[PDB]
């Protein structure tokens, strides 16, 4: 009747361990269709200089976004897309700077809420998927004495369970560039819940496929049913990396979530 | 068709990461790839400013090649700068060389200092359009200039062809780099036993947009390859825009050298 | 008399050799000692432009604590500024720890920020003669300034009554040093948990020329220790002018804490 | 008839291993006289920020001499004391700067003649004390392709070997600032001959202990038939460090070289 079509700005958040470069496909397909978009390598991830052991939470481990925040010209409002854990990122951020959140879209993610714990998402998805098959883990102790634990993700996992379905290249790229990482669970459990006002208000868009092989339908579906996201678009095929194996179906969704809230 | 073990080196600024297309296709031949960052390149933990000549920088690659088992040889693959990586290498581990491979690259040579080949590449390129530099004082006291690799010179000259999934890794992962020109200046020249010996493959297209086809021709000249194999069009990056063609010379250097 | 593990701490620009004669001295009690070089100091082969806080300086005392064999306890000593490696190591491992020891040392507390103390000293001696200062900037941005002691300043405010052959030898070994006062000054404060329970013993000798006595009496009152036992006579360092009686009162230490 | 008393410019050169920081007490007691005193820190030794397998060549850990050296004013002289190992240190330096050289004393040191290859006095020392107790070895390969044998003093060899009669503080002391060295004995090998016009030429002093228990008599008596001292100086008692057990003893025969020399 009237038709809307809005061009925005997208705020891309990797996963622990992965960094800026997991977006190299999805960021040009946004751009092709005349969106803004940074992709941000969080502390010790991507080529950022800073390890993993000098990070003591996931709120310290979300200081890129933060400080990218911080820095938005005022009446300037971004959409997150946060990927696998990232959603605990957009969380953490929209508590800071709820005004500068158009949306929050998580894509095979973490989805946070305000009534439990911020490690209750985390608890549930180590209960879904219980054995990381070859990856290793380590402990480093914090600057208040709690031990973290972090992991390298192993090769099988990252080939079956993470990169399904993703071209040898793509596949072979993770591999060459992946860094140690930390769900920081129990610090997160410790942690005051994420607030109603922050992150309860802002609106949330959920993508995800039946077919990730590491955060399962089961697990998928339960998130969904825990907090009631504001949209949910279901992608058939591909794997937990749909900005790699759905890129443009995925550009295509975040058109419509960009002309909807941005 | 021979199966080789293949190590793969990088140029300054990049790291393993540049190699992620052509590792795959080798290995779809039967080959063995391991392609290592340098220091302070791709996901290497050390800064650059903590690194105090190219010797230093190679330091992954010597790691290596002291480890790699009695009796193995490698085919060093490397592209732009990582000739002097080869060169370095080739100096120290002869014996487990079955062959270099100079991929658009700088090629050393024994006559002149190991310097030689980068003054004429920047005589050649002068102007590096919006690379930034920066310097720092190294342990011993001298100035060493690093740069950060300008985004128009990246999409240009270095990934003209490269698809734009390709060219914006590249900005994702791009680390800082050095040339350490002036410590090259002071080092001994390559020798005759170590990297003189060397069987070495010139690997280039005249459709390189930052070694440009006169230097390239110029390094041919001045130091003659055992083979030198020229690929049409592509750009620069060659691994990245004609994977397969470079996969190709690769098995016709295993099936030579082994 | 209970014999104790006690790890010996230096300040910035020293290393664990200004603990080579209490070192011996507190092992004729049948003491165990362990002596650690922080990051960048003494030996240690990094150098102080690749370490980017005072946490990450504490290093090597954090890797000593995280591997001590469960249930082992130690009394972690430090001169100078170490008072702010015993609070940064206290907070990590607290069960640890049976007592921290000040020797002419800062003295956190958990009220104010970690750079407060570095303020006050500062504030009491704000000229170092003849120290040079420099300056990098850390991998996230902030400029850190570094210090080279001055010898006018090592002799006559640090090792002022030390020997001829004591002074020397701090000429020979000293490193450059920093406070990192600026990210202390951004770290959270040290904890009530942590740093706030262990037990603290404060050394001192009100003829210390660079950490003067009305710093040290202004310590004592903004965070009064267990214990301050103070030595007559001597200078700043201690452990090489008055190494017996450093030796006894930490006797005294290991007695009262284990 | 007359009597003749001279200030002089030493240049104190520790041994393998070691660093500046051996000669604490000596450079005091020189000072003491009136000379003027430089004790430096060889490549990858005490302080040094180089690290051994950076270093190529003997003659490449002897740069900080060689540097110094080339500084020295016109008409400036020094007098190079070495102990142990550093009598290599001297004959390098001499077959570059033999003016600027007044003496060379050899303190419990090589002493390296111009007959036999540069290695020869290092073959005949391990030929006299072929156990290195609990030293530990290390390789790597240097620039050219050559194995580099590295060693960690161990600690027993430092005290009944090494530091046999020092005081437990410098005992103490050694164990806190030791760094691994080389001998790059295959390097000295294949070096050509020290010169007789450099080295051939300079004077040399050679002071030594019969109660040395690692460069043991019978190997310095080797040395000294070897190639005659100009003059040849007993210590009696002390041990291997001299600079520490007999510093004012050293100080005066010092004294002595420099009016015969300097």
């Amino acid at each position: 009747p009237i038709s809307k079509m809005v061009t925005a700005h997208f705020v891309l958040i990797h996963t622990i361990c992965h960094g800026a470069w997991i977006w190299h496909k999805l960021k040009p397909a946004l751009e092709r269709a005349g969106h803004k978009v940074t992709a941000l390598d969080m502390a010790a991830s991507g080529i950022d200089p800073r390890q993993i052991e000098q990070i003591n939470s996931f709120d310290e481990y979300s200081e890129p976004l933060l400080t990218f925040l911080e820095k938005l010209p005022q009446g300037e409002k971004v959409i997150i897309v946060g990927e696998s854990c990232a959603g605990l990122n957009i969380a953490i951020a929209a508590d800071r700077y709820v005004d500068k959140i158009a949306a929050g879209v998580f894509h095979n993610s973490l989805l946070p809420d305000t009534v439990h714990s911020p490690s209750y998402t985390v608890e549930k998805l180590l209960e879904s998927f219980p054995d990381a098959r070859d990856t290793e883990y380590f402990t480093f102790t914090n600057i208040t004495g709690e031990t973290i634990t972090t992991m390298k993700l192993g090769f099988v996992l990252l080939r079956e369970n993470l990169f399904t379905k993703c071209t040898d290249g793509e596949y072979e790229l993770a591999k060459m560039v992946m860094r140690k990482g930390s769900l920081f669970q129990n610090v997160l459990a410790q942690r005051p819940k994420f607030t109603e006002k922050g992150y309860g208000s802002i609106k949330k868009v959920y993508i995800w496929t039946d077919q990730d092989k590491i955060f399962l339908p089961d697990f998928q579906r339960w998130q969904i049913a825990n907090y009631k996201p504001d949209k949910v678009y279901q992608v058939q095929g591909g794997d937990h990396k749909l900005q790699l194996t759905k890129t443009e179906e995925v550009a295509h969704i975040l058109q419509e979530v960009a002309d909807a809230y941005a």
